[PDB]
């Protein structure tokens, strides 16, 4: 593998592409706000992809964009085929967002590749940055639904909801994401898998591994929009 770095803002070339930058941060950090013919749901790109100092994607171990344009196109079991960056995006945005896919030419989508190949920038085309995805976490026994939710209560709730709906800003953004309902992810999302869900809430969310395992299963005993 290599390195995990994050280029410096202040570094940001004048012209056409550090504009596009900027907006293409902006698409992933207001998801909703920016695009709402296409998100479904209350969710950013940033609720599942955290950064710091305000950049998306920057965090190891919950999936970041450091370095991911140089690993697609990529088969997608999925699929049943290769898939460039720009159809994984709409993968997101259908699943994740419960919405619908940009254009692959549209604008947004753009500058939202230009944000990627930002935060790329310097990564070999097809190295692999330490710290991508969201490492599964699997345990060889049933995650036990009724421990995770005294779990839920004592770790959780009072950032997600004691209904799962989160927490909204003064904006009308959320500052804790709906874990499940209406306004959360929908069953096509990665993120309604067990060992994913239990891998994002071990490396973001301390808890043991058998914890995340048995929290993971009891907020995936709930309701949330079908795909
Ligand atoms: C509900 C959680 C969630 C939300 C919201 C979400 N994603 Fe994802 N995303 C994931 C998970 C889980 C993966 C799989 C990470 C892995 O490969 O281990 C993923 C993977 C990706 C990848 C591929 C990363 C790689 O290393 O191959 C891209 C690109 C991506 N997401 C873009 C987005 C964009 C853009 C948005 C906003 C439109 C978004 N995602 C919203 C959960 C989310
Ligand atoms: C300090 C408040 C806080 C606590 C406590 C917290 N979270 Fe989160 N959670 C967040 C925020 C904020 C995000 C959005 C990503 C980020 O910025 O880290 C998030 C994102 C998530 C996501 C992905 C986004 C979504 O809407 O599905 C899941 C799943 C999640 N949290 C589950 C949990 C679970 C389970 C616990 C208890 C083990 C937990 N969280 C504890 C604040 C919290």
């Amino acid at each position: 593998t290599v390195a995990l770095t994050v280029p410096a803002a202040a570094l940001l070339p004048d012209g056409a592409l550090g504009e596009s930058i900027v907006r293409g941060r902006r698409y992933l950090s207001d998801t909703p706000a920016q695009l709402p013919d296409f998100v479904g749901n209350g969710l950013a790109c940033r609720h599942c992809h955290p950064g710091r100092d305000g950049e998306v994607g920057t965090e190891a171990n919950a999936a970041p964009f450091v370095g991911v344009v140089g690993r697609f196109p990529q088969y997608s079991a999925r699929h049943g085929r290769l898939i460039t960056l720009e159809q994984r995006i709409g993968d997101c945005f259908e699943r994740s967002l419960n919405g619908r896919a940009l254009a692959l030419d549209h604008p947004a989508l753009i500058d939202m590749l230009a944000y990627m190949s930002w935060l790329s920038q310097g990564v070999p085309v097809g190295a692999v940055v330490a710290g991508h995805g969201i490492p599964t976490l699997t345990l060889e026994r049933e995650p036990d639904g009724v421990h995770g939710e005294a779990l839920y209560q004592a770790r959780c709730l009072a950032c997600h909801g004691a209904d799962g709906s989160g927490t909204l800003d003064a904006d009308g953004r959320y500052l804790f994401p709906p874990l499940w309902g209406p306004r959360s992810f929908n069953t096509g999302a990665g993120m309604n898998r067990q060992a994913t869900a239990a891998g994002f809430i071990k490396h973001g969310m301390s808890l043991s591994d058998e914890e995340a395992w048995d929290v993971a299963g009891f907020v995936l005993t709930h309701p949330r929009p079908l795909f």
